[PDB]
């Protein structure tokens, strides 16, 4: 690989959202991304005490400041801005940095109520690892409306096979597509480990830088690692770019502390999935590497 690059210091986000990073001692937002202002309403948002920012909210993070009970990642409604608006702010708090609070609007959410349960019976019936892996992009497909769906298993010697995959008719199938280890570099595949789910909106996007760069708290680059908003490495977005995708989903399957493969879907115009979704991808990928995990 391919292995240097230091994709979780990555200095901006994708712009479909904003990101602030409060100081655990005095409670001002002391880093964020830029377009924050612009996309909360508010007039500035740089230095600022989150007391300002919204009141609800600060109320809503003290108790997580307590080292002994932090409780995060943790997902909370909130109402910022004027005009005011919904988000769900997503919060974690890196080792070092202060505390990271990634927001999205709130919008419209996929029902699943009426399909969600024919397609996870299908995978209860599985009794191989084809079946099981068939399955599974068949279900992440009918959960997520994305174009693609695969199931990308990393081999014995691990390069990565395009195991099963689903698509709406008519689009390319990448099945039985196997690839060199080093496009999933292992550095990204620990990190990966750890940050289950990836959504990129638009590979065309404009990363919006953080501002400022360095962290004040360290003066190095904030470790962005659990930020949902993290921009891609640029190899990546390429890749992509070049076969023609709009957008991706991507879900690991970890087995063994180890990632075993992904759930990786593409679109071929932008699309998000919000944080409840994304939520269950994460677990039903959980469920699923347990079934794996079992079959060899
Ligand atoms: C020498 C390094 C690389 C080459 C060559 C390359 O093609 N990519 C290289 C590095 C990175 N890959 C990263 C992530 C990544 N790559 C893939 C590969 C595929 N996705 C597909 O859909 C297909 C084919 C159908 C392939 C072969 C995936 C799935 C991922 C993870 C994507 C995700 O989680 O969304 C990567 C890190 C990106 C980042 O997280 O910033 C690097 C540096």
């Amino acid at each position: 690989n391919c292995e240097h690059e230091e994709i979780h210091l990555a200095g901006s986000i994708q712009p479909h959202g904003a990101l602030l990073v409060v100081s655990e001692h005095d409670h001002r937002v002391i880093q964020a991304s830029a377009n924050a202002a612009e996309f909360l309403n508010l007039g500035s948002v740089l230095g600022v005490p989150l007391a300002e920012i919204d009141g609800d909210l600060l109320i809503k993070i003290l108790p997580h400041l307590d080292p002994t009970a932090e409780g995060m990642p943790v997902a909370v409604r909130c109402r910022i801005g004027n005009p005011s608006t919904e988000y769900c702010g997503l919060m974690h708090r890196p080792p070092e940095g202060g505390l990271i609070i990634e927001l999205e609007r709130a919008g419209p959410s996929i029902d699943l109520s009426g399909t969600l349960a024919p397609a996870l019976e299908r995978i209860r019936t599985a009794g191989s690892l084809r079946a099981l892996c068939d399955d599974t992009v068949l279900l992440f497909q009918q959960c997520t409306g994305y174009d693609r769906v695969m199931v990308y298993r990393f081999d014995e010697q691990g390069h990565g096979l395009v195991f099963s995959e689903c698509h709406v008719p008519g689009l390319e199938s990448y099945f039985g597509n196997r690839y060199p280890s080093s496009f999933i570099p292992q550095m990204a595949r620990q990190l990966y480990v750890r940050q289950r789910v990836r959504v990129l909106v638009d590979v065309t996007y404009q990363p919006v830088p953080l501002e400022p760069r360095l962290s004040p708290l360290t003066g190095r680059d904030l470790d962005m690692s659990g930020c949902f908003l993290r921009s891609m490495s640029p190899i990546h977005l390429q890749f992509l770019k070049d076969m023609g995708v709009r957008a991706t989903l991507a879900v690991s399957l970890v087995v063994g502390g180890k990632l075993w493969g992904l759930v990786v879907c593409h679109h071929y115009l932008p699309r998000f999935i919000r944080f409840e979704l994304r939520a269950i991808c994460k677990r039903l990928a959980e469920r699923i590497a347990t079934r794996i995990t079992a079959l060899e």
